[PDB]
């Protein structure tokens, strides 16, 4: 696994990351230079996810996107070679 950094730029109070990787829990994001930022170490190759942000669901318009199997958009990245590549 690769560090790998999630930074949600769209503003609120309080952001969590929701994600294939973490079976779609809620991951409390760290307030930072106005922004929100998270590390987990992920596998190289696809992930999914998406944002809760102040209660709402909410995608980064700024990264690829998708709709899942579910019917709902979720961002889209590919992990690769590069230690705490941000998303
Ligand atoms: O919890 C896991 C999940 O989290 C994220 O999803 C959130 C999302 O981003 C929010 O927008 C909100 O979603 C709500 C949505 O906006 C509403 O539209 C409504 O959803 C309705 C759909 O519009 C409608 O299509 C229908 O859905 C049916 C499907 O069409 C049908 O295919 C089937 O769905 C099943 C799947 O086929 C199956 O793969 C499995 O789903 C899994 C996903 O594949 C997987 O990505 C992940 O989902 C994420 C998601 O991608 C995020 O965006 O987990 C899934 C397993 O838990 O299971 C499905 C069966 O449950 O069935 C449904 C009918 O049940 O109906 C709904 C009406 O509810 O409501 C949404 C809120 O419920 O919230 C979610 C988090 O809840």
């Amino acid at each position: 696994a690769r560090p790998t950094v999630f930074r949600w730029t769209g503003g609120g109070k309080e952001v969590y990351l929701s994600g294939s990787f973490n079976n779609w829990s809620k991951l409390p994001m760290t307030r930072s230079q106005n922004n929100f930022v998270a590390i987990l170490d992920l596998p190289e190759g696809e992930h999914q996810y998406k944002f809760f942000v102040d209660g709402q669901w909410t995608h980064d318009p700024s990264e690829p996107i998708v709709t899942s199997q579910l019917g709902t958009v979720n961002n889209i990245i590919q992990v690769k070679k590069t230690d705490f590549e941000v998303f």
